[PDB]
């Protein structure tokens, strides 16, 4: 519960994180900054791996996505991306499939042989 693994705590016996989750922060507007406890809204798009370069994101369903970050929220990652967004900023990420993609892999390690950059945008905190 209280991150022995990077956020989730799954998998493994608690613990043993990827830590593949990378993180690039470009800009920061409004405010304040998404980080634990602190209602989530945002967008992502990812590039390349499905067709080179920018094609569409997870996050990319049109809608924000509001939610609560808060530790083990979410996958191996994801609390990291959020925690640390600032309002009206823009962030770089880079998906891995120990963590973003899937946590299942469909390549070696999609990501390097390919190109999963997920460009993400804070747009709102609680």
């Amino acid at each position: 519960g209280a991150m022995a693994l990077e956020r989730p705590e799954i998998d493994f016996p608690e613990g043993q994180p990827p830590e593949y989750l990378d993180i690039t922060d470009i800009t920061e507007g409004d405010g304040p900054e998404a980080v634990k406890g602190s209602n989530v809204s945002m967008h992502y798009v990812g590039v390349s791996w499905s067709t080179g370069e920018e094609f569409d994101a997870s996050w990319n369903r049109g809608s924000t996505l509001d939610f609560t970050l808060g530790t083990g929220r979410v996958i191996k990652g994801w609390d990291m991306g959020i925690a640390g967004m600032k309002v009206g900023g823009r962030r770089k990420l880079v998906i891995p499939p120990h963590l973003a993609y899937g946590d299942r892999s469909p390549s070696p390690a999609i990501k390097p042989g390919e190109t999963l950059i997920f460009v993400v945008d804070l747009v709102g905190v609680g």
